[PDB]
DNA sequence: CGGCGTACG
DNA sequence: CGTAC
DNA sequence: GCCG
């Protein structure tokens, strides 16, 4: 009745489970930040299939037969079914180790190994690490600088004016090149972390060479905080606000058009819907898929694609828009 | 038991 | 090591 | 942690 991998279902941006969905991606947070990957995915493909259900979750017997539920996400479940809480799961929200590695890890420059090894020191707060530059690359140094303004959420509306202003550059560094909005904000997320766009043109090749530009030319217009031959970007921007502005995280990533749908699909996400995708892919169809291409390594050759539309049929999935793409 | 996605900066 | 979905 |  419900598919075992993510992009064999449709998954809504807003659901009937949000409260069940959410303890379980606690622990699979924190599975994370101990570097249980196994564990991780367990609770984050539990939590999604919560997320395609279509009507709330009330009795424990609802969850038989449900992939990816066993005895111990079933028992959270149970908890919060019985109590409104569940024991772990609180006991993991007020320890100091969930605490700091969140903190830490949401640091622009920061993942879970420099996170752990800072626990491991001693390090607690955003201050401690500001008192020991030392420690800090130039990357974590802007991460750390901007970590309030990154904190707060972007808004759909800052992002129609954001995307005019890469749109500006990038038809100055490139005559008929083209911006798309993907990644959360496709997904119809009405705020995010960050703005993603995929930048592509019409004729083949002529995206060589792209980014350098438009990162010069945003530069010049004083719009770049932080930046880094490369083909993706991940910038601090400088956001106009009344009487102020703020720094906002964007990603700019360039494709040729040939890849386009596959950037766009990859781009678009979300993380765990990808991750199911290309799973799915290689463990079901023995085809290997990535950003760039999708490739059959019997025959040794790559599929064309001229739309997402075409990647799901040639995987024999129904297809999903990028709003039932919320795993 | 093995597997757990796959890239680029 | 970090980043992205 | 769960699937196959
Ligand atoms: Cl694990
Ligand atoms: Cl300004
Ligand atoms: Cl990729
Ligand atoms: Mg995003
Ligand atoms: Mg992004
Ligand atoms: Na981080």
């Amino acid at each position: 009745w419900m598919p075992a991998y993510a992009c064999q279902r449709p998954t809504p941006l807003t659901h009937h489970n949000t409260g069940l969905s959410e303890a379980l991606e606690i622990l699979a947070e924190a599975a994370g930040f101990e570097g249980s990957e196994g564990r991780l995915l367990t609770f984050c493909r539990a939590a999604s299939v919560l997320k395609a259900l279509p009507s709330p979750v009330t009795t424990l017997s609802q969850l038989q037969g449900l992939p990816h539920f066993g005895e111990h996400s079933s028992r959270v479940v149970q908890e919060l079914l019985e109590h409104g809480v569940c024991e772990e799961v609180e006991r993991v929200r007020r320890s100091e180790r969930y605490q700091t590695m969140k903190l830490f890890t949401q640091i622009f420059g920061v993942g879970v190994k420099t996170a752990d090894r800072w626990y491991r020191e001693g390090l607690r707060t955003l201050d401690d690490l500001r008192e020991q530059p030392q420690k800090l690359t130039q990357q974590q140094k802007a991460g750390l600088q901007h970590h309030q303004d990154l904190s707060t959420p972007v808004l759909r509306s800052d992002v129609d004016a954001l995307q005019q202003v890469v749109e500006e550059a990038v038809g100055q560094a490139l005559p008929g090149a083209t911006v798309t909005l993907t990644g959360g904000f496709r997904r119809g997320k009405l705020q995010g972390h960050d703005v993603d766009f995929l930048i592509t043109h019409p004729k083949e090749g002529q995206e060589a060479g792209l980014l350098p530009r438009v990162m010069c030319r945003l530069q010049d217009q004083g719009l770049i905080l932080y930046h880094q031959a490369f083909e993706r970007s991940f910038c601090i921007f400088r956001l106009p606000q009344p009487g102020s502005w703020k720094a906002v995280r964007v990603d700019l990533v360039v494709a040729p058009v040939s890849q386009f749908p596959f950037a766009l699909l990859g781009w678009t996400g979300s993380k765990l819907f990808q991750r199911e995708l290309r799973r799915f892919s290689r463990k079901e169809k023995g085809l290997w898929l990535n950003s760039h291409g999708l490739f059959d390594p019997e025959q040794k050759t790559f599929f064309q694609a001229a739309s997402e539309e075409d990647i799901f049929r040639h995987l024999g999935l129904e297809y999903l828009p990028p709003e039932q793409r919320n795993a």
